[PDB]
């Protein structure tokens, strides 16, 4: 990523690895190591992502938000 | 939330997302992004929640406590 | 506990909650909230415990060690 | 290890414990407590490892990288 990866990776059902970074982004990476997508938040993502039963990704941010992100990298919602 | 969300979200059997915040609270949020309940502790909740077999939520706090909280947001117990 | 509980609780097959504390200890607590045992390490336990298939508890410490602890609270081993 | 173990251990299907350390290394340890292998990264490993369906280990580092490491301790890839 573009900064320290303090957060811990989660794995989806098709093998995708999700992890947050200090550069403010949540990363989605393919098992072959090429970027799937990146989602841009307002602060460092120290917390670790969780995957719901439909494949929604949830992760917290230093900008005071819990994000919900669809498997395709579009925002679902963010609770402040 | 009202501060940095350093802690990592847990997911219940009915889809509820649980996460602690720096504003001292444990949050319970519905998959549609509306607040279910919030439980108020004495310090920042950096640690990540765990869900037991009956659905009790456990999480630690900076106020020296491990909290046990019923699925409805009432305190079960807190060990100091 | 006796200090900030930064670490995140793990749950055993019989419901026991395990969490580390800043007071240097790994705690084992019963679902009713009474202390089962406490194991004493050389520094703050920020990391979160894992449970193996036989029920061994593993957790790291600030004293440079990964601890392995039997379900009864006796040390199995510690790798430095 | 050679420094604080802030990160939280993951367990493989054959019982191996994986944990990162502050001495910059990801450790693979056998249930009997003897070192299996150690993988050397460019900074402190605060984040916690995840295990994929083929047994690949993923963990982040302070050197800005997410590492993918084969079960035998050779690098698979690292995304920067
Ligand atoms: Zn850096
Ligand atoms: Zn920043
Ligand atoms: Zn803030
Ligand atoms: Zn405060
Ligand atoms: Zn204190
Ligand atoms: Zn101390
Ligand atoms: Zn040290
Ligand atoms: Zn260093």
């Amino acid at each position: 990523t573009g900064g320290s990866v303090h957060s811990s990776p989660a794995i989806g059902q098709d093998g995708t690895i999700y992890v947050g970074s200090n550069d403010h982004y949540l990363y989605a990476i393919n098992p072959n190591g090429k970027l799937k997508w990146k989602f841009e938040t307002g602060g460092s993502v120290h917390s670790s992502p969780a995957i719901g039963q439909d494949g929604t990704i949830y992760v917290g941010s230093n900008d005071h938000y819990l994000y919900a992100i669809n498997p395709n990298g579009k925002l679902k919602w963010k609770f402040e």
